[PDB]
């Protein structure tokens, strides 16, 4: 069975960045209710026992009883799983990846600004990340608690821009919000999740 | 051509059941946004003429280049616009629509149940309605910004389950936001839509 992972920090390690309150309420509510309904989906079946990074990648091979359940309760478990380790209040713009896109895009300020115009353009409910495709670094949202692990894409950094993420501190302000998480990414985790692509 | 309108009531008028801040922010950023992004995407076409109502009724019809565009901020323009008529300081759980609930529920709590049930169990962004769809009463929810209308359903009454729509006040507790929508539904604005269904 799957188990809601502590925060590698405080909930207020973020601050102020991303405020204590969205961190309890994001973690032990909205994360957690993922859990239970993965629990829930998958209890006394093969797939109990994997991982659930391989649960992801392989959706289409998911029972389709209860693929949708795991589709958004096995996403939402990986996706916050990967949210909480992929920030930090110990965020340094440096080592593998961060050289890799001032090559690619010349600059980390121009990624930057091509992933905040790509994470405020997703309308509704999502992710913004960063994956490699087939080698090269690209910036895609998607909706809900969808992955690009079920589309052959490894991610290696995302934001969570569903309201319940930034609303307490931002409100309508999500480019404000997506502003504020360069401060809080940790480099190191993105690397890790870069050296372990394909 | 498409206009922002005003709320019927004070951003505090709903308090404490919705609160001010979430009133003016929903109001000024959220619908004003789905308004500015409309206006862009229909600006020089058949569709800048047309009620709103028409547009996301007919909304197979709009240009595959602008579909998305129209149905998601259409969508939000429309929705919105029924919201704040759908909200009141003085609502009375009486008139036409109540008693045909009444009679098809059994009970206005059966239906609340049924409703409260819907809306809490929609998976991400969307909204919770009660349509006339043959001249009988039904409850569906739908995703982002569609409308029952484009559906050839009339609603009549609809919840926004968007974060944005309560996390201020409620955060996660989405079902603590549904009992107290109850409490402002304007029932005489749900009698207006349901007669002109
Ligand atoms: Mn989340
Ligand atoms: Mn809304």
């Amino acid at each position: 069975a799957f188990e809601l992972p502590n925060l590698p920090y405080g909930f207020r390690a973020l601050e102020p960045h991303i405020d204590q309150q969205t961190m309890e309420i994001h973690h032990d509510k909205h994360h957690n209710t993922y859990v239970t309904k993965l629990n829930a989906a998958v209890e006394g079946t093969d797939l109990e026992s994997k991982s659930i990074e391989e649960i992801v990648a392989n959706l289409d091979s998911v029972p389709e009883n209860i693929q949708t359940a795991v589709r958004n309760n096995g996403g939402g478990h990986l996706n916050h799983s990967l949210f909480w380790e992929l920030l930090t209040p110990n965020s340094e713009e440096k080592g593998t990846v961060v050289d890799k896109i001032k090559e690619q895009w010349g600059s980390l300020d121009a990624f930057k600004e091509e992933f905040a115009n790509q994470a405020a353009a997703r309308f509704g409910c999502g992710w913004a990340w960063l994956v490699v495709n087939d080698g090269k670094l690209e910036i895609v949202t998607t909706p809900n608690q969808d992955n690009p692990l079920t589309e052959g894409k490894t991610p290696i950094l995302g934001l969570d821009v569903w309201e319940h993420a930034y609303y307490l501190k931002y409100q309508n302000k999500r480019p404000d919000y997506i502003s504020a998480f360069w401060n809080v990414v940790n480099w190191e985790k993105v690397d890790e999740l870069y050296n372990a692509a394909k």
